[PDB]
């Protein structure tokens, strides 16, 4: 059997970043809203966290650990901590070097392997090894007890420096230190618990182990949810060397980390069994490529250092985790199967991201065509890109289900499944070729016929003439390989021309009331700035960029196949990796355009207090229209301004609580459009305020 | 085998009302405020119940039920409902009749089932009769469906009696009742969940099983945590008239529906086994002594009608339903086993209701002894009386850990129990006493010495004079005749006795900075008002009326085998009641008086926000200190008012987030004591602002 349940791991993914995702929609839509969550977050960080640590290290067996793994674990981290800590010493700021220093070696430690780790490693190893879930209740907090307390010593010094008084003490910043380190409800929770199991025999009392399984098993999800609830509103489009040093860190968080952690574990285990010690090699490389866990965020946040380096690190190592997790750990078992069974693992592994894709593709599709926003070019020609991805998405489902069974079928339905991805190849130039357009030239009369046309049917001209030359071969499993060296040769040209346009883009990118029309030209002019907008001109070259990343990594494989024809073990990574973005595509497409915010007494009371002792205030200065050229209300103020305003005063605590106190102001007549247009909502709008 | 593991119902509870507690704890500790607790409420109300009814219902199979059992338990429901709203209507204020109608009824027939029946059920019938487990998610939301609709009818009727139209249609009223109804998470995601049975086969795919079992796994401890959350406050004095319709409420409750659910499963069972039958009927009164759900609560709050008295019903039931699930449960398998099992029964039960009431009870006596509140007289006299309450306990944990095993030590370890009890006895009569003495005038200070000395010596006098006479019966397990008749005489005499005192003593209920040495005077009058209360006498009161409600049952008992002398199968329900109390009044000793309220860049923010907006609104309003004797500060303020200005305003939602912004202004250095004594609380102590 293989050392782990792969055919596991995907749906444990999907229940995490599905679980993070509702948590997202639900911060996003204002369901639970930033102050809101402050609760959950004290739940489990506070009840449910302390009860697991507690109820999962009495019961651990202290004689029965294998400390190798640990100290390689400890090692590897102390590693990276101490080459990412001297790295910042010598280049950064002079200024903030020690705060640099205190925050990012423990960015690049740390993990998310309580709620995000957990779930992953129990669905891979609990019918085969689960010994392996004791480590992770072990490495996490002894990594917390001996990296946290150097980095916020740093961070002391760096607090030492803000001040740069006549304080020489050198003890008292160890001492907050380690204090800060056991104020935090991990290492004292272990304390208490191998406490108490040294008081016990690994018999938790049948009196509290009720209430310890109902106080723990509500963690998982609760963590998550909670997870993805900050995890709204915290990434930012950054400084350039911002974003090089973010690329910086990600990567001596899931490429450096995973590494050294598997060349300990292969440098320092004695085991006898070369089965036990490959399994374990994999499992430490796995441990590795966990995400950021989110209290570097709240350690910055209390520090206030880097807060936004910080918090968009983890926010962005959390996506990163997932793809990088799973093609590591579907990479780590490939060498222990055949080529056979690796075709039909490959199969099924397309299967399942092609179903899931298909799904996201189906609801991004349904908000494209309900929100009537596809009238626009840009989107537009998404919208047919993202069709193009659901054929393919769908037709990689079909030719699963009729492979090498229905060979009458087998070209219909290979035709269909190679011209849609043809067609998202060439797409994607074509968007590149749009942009192109938009930035050299506004308001043109191109048409949208001639580009749809030619993205739809050069892909249909590539599969006619592939069709046409060779013959069928109806044997082997994998679609790249239906008709041999021909059609790699047309999915490498067609691969090919489509980077070259791709490319060649890139690299050059009165009244109070309602007033009429000549009274009410501001309301005009924002509604022709809105029209401005709703373009997205960088979402779609972040869409673009990606959409190329998976495209030069399948040209990649196509000359490497073509030219070297040999698989020497590396092979097996490239073809995995296409059928991987062939049809995880969608999940790309989703995440940027599928979710988007766009698409009685108690509010009586509310509107008293703001009408009561707010109305008059210095909002009546925020609150002005200009003549707009010979009348106008002279009472209409920008939704942002006014957010900005009660966020300022102090009746709401983030923008969410700003919104929701002017969606209640709007429903107590209070608050409306100037010329009702529109409803309440935090965007550059003029609002007159009635009474 | 018995039809429940019964063994196993303590520690489940003790998990339920244990979670619960942290909840309440956490809500009243600030910890999370209210509008942090909203978060919470919403997580586990739209993402948690949901998947758990989902994912619970695909994989239902409709195709094997016991009907019967659902028709007899919705037809005790509805004839519960039926009585409940014919007599609100026949006798209530006309104005509010329509109200009392359509809220009592729903009070009285939905139950906690979904978080705080769930578990009890799974402790008890889960390797016995797992079948059990299905007909909580079918009773539940049937039951929602079929009468809710009738109560939010109701609900409506009254509405349009608050604004009277020349409307009579019907349609718009039930129409909106409907929808009211449909639009309760629990009825279309039960509705969805069975048409996604009926689309499967009861295999719910691997893709979402992982994802339903995360976030359905979250719901019943954090649920739990819920509603301790929203029991922190919702608690409140209450007319006679409310006492009244309370008891009622409560009574319909937990003695009418399950009386009429097991007489009616009784009525529709045609099961051939009769050991199922009773199990059957077990289980449908082990049903209806479940809490009132708090959706009663959200829907009286939705409607604005009798929020106190649904609230409050709700928050007592919920306690009230703890002590009769376990007598409940207990006495309806109790005659299942040989009066012999039957003893180690009540015995086992005596020792777990025994160790937790002593880890309670030391936790109130250690908060009493580090509170130095003791030197007060009310809290000296509890304080011998918790001191002996937690003394019968140990005797209690001890004697069944010797109970028939040392017969050199028995002697006294009797001893101890029994003098320890006759103390809590006579000092219930003695906290009679002084309250009684406290209510008068009070001039004379009360003799602690000889009360003291009293109520520990004359326990001791009743145990010598019964060790004196008769002979040693080391055979029986129970304690209550461990010696025999006379033992019962011992009791029965000294709780009379202290009934007796008990019902007599209830039948007889300038400067800016520092104020000047001798220009302050209404400062120490609000210290004064400290220790003016400080009392609590109302607290001993209800503790001495709970204590005499188990002296009653016990005089009860011991009178019933003095004179009767035959079991009859219901002396053993007198027995257990009597054996209960005994060891379970540190409950009651713990919820009184264990539990209390008594024991920088955000706050320059929020304290920014105050020099900006705010001060010249409050201390033109809210600061007035009349002079001192000759001068006074002029600007010392009642937390209390300072609370209230706060709430109106809008700075905070509540109390617990205005005495939050007060601490944190505080700690803003503004706001203290004019004195400083004392910290920033929400209570009649009178505050400086500084500047
Ligand atoms: C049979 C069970 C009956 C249950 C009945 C109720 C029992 C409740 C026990 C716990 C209630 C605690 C409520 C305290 C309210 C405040 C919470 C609290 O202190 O903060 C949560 C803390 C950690 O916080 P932090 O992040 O360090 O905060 C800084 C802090 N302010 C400071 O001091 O800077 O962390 C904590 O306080 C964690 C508390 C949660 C406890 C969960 C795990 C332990 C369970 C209890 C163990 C029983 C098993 C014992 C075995 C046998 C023993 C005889
Ligand atoms: C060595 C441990 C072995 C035992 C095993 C269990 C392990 C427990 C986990 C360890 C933590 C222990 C918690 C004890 C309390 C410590 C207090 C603490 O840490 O401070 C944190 C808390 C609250 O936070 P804050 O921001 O400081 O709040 C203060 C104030 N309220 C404010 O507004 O800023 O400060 C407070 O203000 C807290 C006061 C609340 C106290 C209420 C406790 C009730 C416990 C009742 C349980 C008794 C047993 C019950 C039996 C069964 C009953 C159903
Ligand atoms: C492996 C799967 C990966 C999945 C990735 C993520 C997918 C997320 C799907 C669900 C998340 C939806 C977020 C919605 C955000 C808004 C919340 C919302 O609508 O309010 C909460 C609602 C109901 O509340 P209400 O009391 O009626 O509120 C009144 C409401 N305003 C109104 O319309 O008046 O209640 C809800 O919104 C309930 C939604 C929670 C859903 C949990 C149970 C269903 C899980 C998904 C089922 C899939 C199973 C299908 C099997 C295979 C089928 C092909
Ligand atoms: C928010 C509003 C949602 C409205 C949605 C529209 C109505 C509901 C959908 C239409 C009715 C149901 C159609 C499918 C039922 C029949 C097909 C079926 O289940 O076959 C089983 C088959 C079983 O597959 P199989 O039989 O091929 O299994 C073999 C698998 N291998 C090969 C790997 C061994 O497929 C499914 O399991 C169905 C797809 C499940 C996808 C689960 C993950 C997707 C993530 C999103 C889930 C939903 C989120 C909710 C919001 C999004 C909108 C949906
Ligand atoms: C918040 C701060 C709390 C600080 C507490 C003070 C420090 C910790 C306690 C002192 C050290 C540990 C002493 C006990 C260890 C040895 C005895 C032992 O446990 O033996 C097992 C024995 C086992 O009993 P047994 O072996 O007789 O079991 C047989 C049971 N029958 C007969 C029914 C079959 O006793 C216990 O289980 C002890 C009670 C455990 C808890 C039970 C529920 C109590 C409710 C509250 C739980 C705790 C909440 C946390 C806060 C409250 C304060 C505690
Ligand atoms: C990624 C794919 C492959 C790419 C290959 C090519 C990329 C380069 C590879 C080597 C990089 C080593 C580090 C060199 C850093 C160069 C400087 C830099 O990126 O910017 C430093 C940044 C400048 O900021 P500045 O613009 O001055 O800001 C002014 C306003 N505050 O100032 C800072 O913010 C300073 C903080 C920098 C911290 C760097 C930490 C790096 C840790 C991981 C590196 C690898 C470690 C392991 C190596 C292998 C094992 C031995
Ligand atoms: C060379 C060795 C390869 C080893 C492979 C495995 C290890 C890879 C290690 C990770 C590499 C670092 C990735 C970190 C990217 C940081 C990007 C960033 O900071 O950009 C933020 C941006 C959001 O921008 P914002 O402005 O918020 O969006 C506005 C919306 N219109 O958001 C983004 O731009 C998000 C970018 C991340 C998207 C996923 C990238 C995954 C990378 C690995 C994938 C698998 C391996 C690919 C190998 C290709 C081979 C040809
Ligand atoms: C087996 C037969 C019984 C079956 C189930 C019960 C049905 C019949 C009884 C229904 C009614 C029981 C509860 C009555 C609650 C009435 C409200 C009440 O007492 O609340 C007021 C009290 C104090 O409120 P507070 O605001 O603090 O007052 C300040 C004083 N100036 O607030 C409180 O302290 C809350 C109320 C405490 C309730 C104590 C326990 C219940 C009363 C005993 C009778 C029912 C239980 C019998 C068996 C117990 C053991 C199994
Ligand atoms: C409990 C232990 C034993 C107790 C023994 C003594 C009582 C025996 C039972 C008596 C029942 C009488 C029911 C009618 C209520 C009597 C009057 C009352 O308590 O107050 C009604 C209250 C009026 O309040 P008022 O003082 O006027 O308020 C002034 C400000 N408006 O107005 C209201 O708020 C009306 C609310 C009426 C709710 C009644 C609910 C009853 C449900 C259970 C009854 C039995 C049902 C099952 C019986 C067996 C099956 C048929
Ligand atoms: C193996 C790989 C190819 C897919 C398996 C993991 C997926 C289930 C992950 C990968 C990418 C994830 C998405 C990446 C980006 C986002 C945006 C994220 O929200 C934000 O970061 C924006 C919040 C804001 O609007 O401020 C919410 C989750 C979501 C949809 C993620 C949902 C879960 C996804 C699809
Ligand atoms: C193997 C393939 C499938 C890659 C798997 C990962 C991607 C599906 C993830 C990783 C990074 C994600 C992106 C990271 C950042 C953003 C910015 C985010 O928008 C913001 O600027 C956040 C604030 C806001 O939306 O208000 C919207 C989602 C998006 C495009 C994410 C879309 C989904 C991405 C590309
Ligand atoms: C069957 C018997 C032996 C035990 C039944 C279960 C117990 C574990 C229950 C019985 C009474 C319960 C207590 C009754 C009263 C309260 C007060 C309650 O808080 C409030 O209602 C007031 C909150 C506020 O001050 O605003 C918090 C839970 C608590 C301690 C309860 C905790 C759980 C207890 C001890
Ligand atoms: C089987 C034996 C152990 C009896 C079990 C029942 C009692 C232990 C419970 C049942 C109801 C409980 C009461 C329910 C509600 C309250 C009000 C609660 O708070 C108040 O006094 C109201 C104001 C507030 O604090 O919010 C204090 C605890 C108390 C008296 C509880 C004390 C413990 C009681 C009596």
């Amino acid at each position: 059997p293989p050392s782990m349940s792969i055919t596991r791991l995907f749906p444990a993914l999907l229940e995490c970043f599905g679980i993070v995702l509702c948590g997202a929609i639900a911060g996003r839509a204002n369901v639970i809203t930033s102050t809101q969550a402050k609760g959950l977050g004290n739940f489990v960080s506070r009840f449910a966290l302390p009860a697991l640590l507690f109820k999962n290290m009495v019961v651990l067996n202290f004689s029965n650990v294998d400390w190798s793994f640990l100290y390689s674990i400890l090692i590897a981290k102390a590693s990276v901590f101490f080459i990412v800590c001297v790295l910042t010493l010598l280049v950064a700021s002079p200024d903030s070097r020690f705060s640099k220093a205190g925050l990012f070696p423990i960015f690049a430690t740390q993990s998310n392997d309580f709620a995000l780790g957990y779930p992953i490693v129990e669905a891979l190893y609990q019918t085969t090894y689960p010994e392996y879930l004791q480590y992770i209740y072990l490495v996490a907090p002894i990594s917390l007890m001996m990296l946290n307390p150097i980095g916020f010593i740093f961070c002391e010094i760096q607090k030492w420096k803000d001040t740069q008084n006549a304080s020489q003490n050198k003890i008292k910043i160890v001492g907050l230190g380690l204090l800060r380190v056991l104020q935090n409800p991990i290492v004292f929770m272990v304390f208490i618990g191998i406490a108490f199991n040294f008081i016990l025999d690994r018999k938790v009392p049948v009196y509290v182990e009720n209430f310890l399984d109902g106080l723990g098993n509500s963690f998982s999800g609760s963590a998550l949810f909670y997870l993805g609830l900050t995890m709204v509103g915290k990434i930012k489009r950054l400084k350039k060397s911002a974003f090089v040093v973010l690329i910086l860190l990600i990567t001596a968080k899931l490429l450096v980390l995973p590494l050294l952690c598997r060349e300990m574990v292969e440098l320092l285990d004695k085991g006898d069994s070369v089965v036990n010690h490959t399994s374990l090699s994999n499992y430490a490389f796995l441990y590795g490529v966990f995400p950021v866990a989110p209290g570097v965020a709240i350690f910055a946040t209390q520090f206030n250092m880097e807060v936004e380096i910080i918090t968009s690190g983890m926010v962005i190592s959390t996506f990163v985790s997932a793809p990088i997790m799973y093609v590591s750990a579907w990479l780590l078992t490939f060498p222990t199967m055949d080529p056979k069974p690796l075709a039909y693992a490959i199969q099924n592994v397309s299967f399942d991201i092609s179903i899931v894709s298909l799904i996201s593709l189906i609801w991004s599709l349904a908000i494209l065509l309900l929100s009537k926003k596809y009238k626009q070019l840009p989107h537009m020609l998404t919208t047919n890109l993202l069709i193009a991805q659901s054929i393919v998405c769908a037709g990689m489902m079909i030719w699963n289900f009729v492979k090498e069974k229905n060979f009458v079928g087998q070209i219909l339905v290979f035709v269909l499944l190679y011209s849609s991805l043809y067609s998202t190849y060439l797409w994607t130039g074509l968007l590149a070729i749009s942009l192109f357009l938009l930035k050299k030239r506004e308001r043109v009369q191109i048409p949208v016929g001639i580009i749809i046309i030619s993205g739809w049917g050069i892909p249909a001209l590539l599969v006619g003439v592939l069709l046409i030359t060779g013959k069928h071969n109806g044997d082997s499993i994998d679609s790249a390989f239906f008709y041999g060296k021909e059609q790699m040769i047309t999915t490498a040209v067609t691969l090919f021309c489509s980077i070259l346009i791709a490319g060649i883009s890139l690299m050059c990118m009165h009244c109070v009331s309602r007033c009429n029309s000549q009274s009410c030209i501001l309301a005009q002019e924002e509604e022709q700035y809105l029209q401005s907008g709703d373009q997205q001109l960088t979402r779609h070259v972040l869409l673009c960029l990606l959409l190329i990343i998976g495209l030069f990594a399948n040209l990649s494989s196509c000359l490497w196949w073509l030219f070297n024809q040999e698989p020497g073990r590396l092979y097996v990574e490239l073809q995995f990796f296409c059928a991987v973005f062939n049809f995880g595509q969608g999940f790309i497409s989703f995440g940027i355009f599928g979710l988007d915010k766009h698409l009685s007494e108690e509010i009586k009371m509310t509107c008293q207090q703001f009408i009561h002792y707010h109305r008059d205030l210095c909002i009546r200065n925020i609150v002005k229209e200009r003549r707009c050229g010979a009348k106008t209300s002279a009472g209409t103020f920008c939704g942002c301004d006014l957010v900005s305003w009660l966020i300022e005063v102090g009746l709401a605590s983030d923008r969410g609580e700003a919104v929701i106190y002017g969606d209640r102001l709007v429903q107590g007549g209070v608050i409306q459009h100037i010329t009702n247009e529109y409803e309440f909502r935090d965007e550059y709008l003029f609002y007159r305020f009635l009474q």
